[PDB]
């Protein structure tokens, strides 16, 4: 279908949601390059995955995604390596209420920034044959949060910068679509960031409200949130859209 | 009222909404400090204000405000002229797809950033007496724009941004409400930057689609949308909330 033989591109693929992704598109038959602050936690992942796959089906690159450059050099050593880039998904972030505009800087301008090189390489104007960028949010992107006020402003520009631009790509006759994802709470050290004031700073006298909805809501496994993902890839009709993966409901999506 | 005796600051006050807020403010007997970058039409705007009011009541300092230091600087310059600070506006703000980056940076950043400031001297716990802070929006912060895909990205910011400070403001016992305000069409200069590829890039073929929304939805007199800052700032009550204003129905809030 439109995943086997095509090439992938995913941001903070080394643990968690993205290597769960990664894991997902290789078992349906793709080729994926891994991009990753982390070293020793990228190459550790690569190692795990040439375990069950072959080895050349995936690549590993280190880069820091709010560095323009490196993104530039990140997406052209991807091309001249596969060939041609059909699948694009931006997720690396981070939560840091103390240093707001390094978390605001890598949550939302990378997204951008990623966003608007992937059109530069998969568009048809240009001579390519389309494809797909998905661009990952949260539920804090739709309703707000006391405790992570910086954290919320990202997930809502995400939203409505993707929702525009599907608008704008179908105008231009690209033959690229453009999804999002926002998900609920999911199993990952990212939690752990909200018990230390270094990563919380003037709120952390109040993360107990926050302990306690993610009792009662509970969390989601990763690999729930990465079935997601291929149902948005192998639909051709889906331009714009918004998924929301929660435990109570499931896979549903968001009306305007 | 509330509005008597107190001291406002305003970004971007040298022409448009800005202007109007400030002679609203100054009308209802305030003292107002005018931000802007441009120093000239700053200088005119106060030399015409001070035909009307007294010169003791109107203050101009140029400063651009994604320069966290300059606005550091303007913030205490403006104490320690008057006394205190009771009234906060953040409403700069421009238009421009091509330098996409400098665009988010004085939308959405500053307004945080000012915010954040503002706090450090309205708030109880730090020795002030509270007050209200109020940012400005659009319409394009709930609704997708094809061709102003990250202009959309920082209004949505901007409104969830304020949402969750209200209520983080509300759990620390600051005495400060902060609230913001969505308008739609309004005649100022910042029309005319659709009609100029050097502020709309790549979208330009396609600026045909504004033009005949702006004209269908009609336009909206600066001092109307000044009327709805007077009334968000005299109601103690309003918290959190956020207003529209539109020429079919008039002011109006969002509900959630
Ligand atoms: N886990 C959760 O509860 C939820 C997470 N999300 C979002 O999911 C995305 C993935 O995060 P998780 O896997 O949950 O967390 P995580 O912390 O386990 O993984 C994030 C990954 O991003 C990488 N990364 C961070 N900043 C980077 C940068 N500047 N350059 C390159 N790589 C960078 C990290 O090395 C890490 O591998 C994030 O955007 C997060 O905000 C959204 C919904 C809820
Ligand atoms: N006029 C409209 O149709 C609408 C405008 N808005 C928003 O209203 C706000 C006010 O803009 P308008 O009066 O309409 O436009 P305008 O262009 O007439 O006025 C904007 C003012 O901001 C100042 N400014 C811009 N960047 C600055 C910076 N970095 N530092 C200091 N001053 C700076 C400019 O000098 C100017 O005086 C903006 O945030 C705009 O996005 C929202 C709804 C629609
Ligand atoms: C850095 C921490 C990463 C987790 S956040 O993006 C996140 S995910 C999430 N999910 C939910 C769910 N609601 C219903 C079912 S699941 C709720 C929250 C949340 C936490 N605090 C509030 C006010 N909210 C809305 C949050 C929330 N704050
Ligand atoms: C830099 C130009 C400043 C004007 S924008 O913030 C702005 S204000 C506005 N107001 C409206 C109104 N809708 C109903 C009554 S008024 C509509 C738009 C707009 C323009 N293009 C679209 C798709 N929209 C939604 C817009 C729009 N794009």
């Amino acid at each position: 279908h439109m995943v086997n033989g095509k090439v992938a591109l995913v941001t903070g693929a080394a643990q968690g949601i993205g290597r769960a992704f990664a894991e997902a598109l290789l078992l349906k038959g793709a080729k994926v390059a891994l991009v990753d602050w982390n070293l020793e936690a990228g190459v550790q992942c690569k190692a795990a995955l040439d375990e069950q796959f072959e080895p050349q089906k995936t690549l590993f690159i280190q880069c820091d995604v709010a560095d323009q450059q490196q993104l530039r050099d990140t997406f052209r050593k991807v091309v001249d390596h596969f060939g041609r880039l059909d699948i694009l998904v931006n997720n690396a972030g981070v939560n840091n209420e103390k240093n707001w505009e390094k978390t605001l800087q890598i949550n939302l301008v990378s997204v951008i920034s990623g966003t608007y090189l992937g059109l530069d390489y998969m568009s048809k104007q240009n001579g390519g044959e389309g494809g797909i960028i998905i661009n990952m949010s949260s539920l804090a992107g739709l309703m707000p949060v006391a405790q992570q006020p910086v954290y919320c402003a990202s997930k809502h520009g995400i939203v409505g910068f993707t929702r525009s631009a599907a608008l704008a790509a179908n105008l231009m006759n690209s033959g690229v679509r453009l999804n999002a994802i926002c998900p609920g709470f999911v199993n990952t050290a990212i939690l752990e960031s909200i018990e230390k004031e270094e990563n919380m700073g003037q709120y952390i006298e109040y993360k107990d409200h926050i302990k306690d909805m993610i009792k009662y809501y509970g969390i989601l496994d990763p690999p729930l949130i990465a079935n997601g993902l291929i149902t948005l890839i192998e639909d051709d009709a889906l331009n714009g859209a918004i998924m929301k993966i929660t435990t109570s409901k499931g896979i549903h999506f968001q009306d305007y």
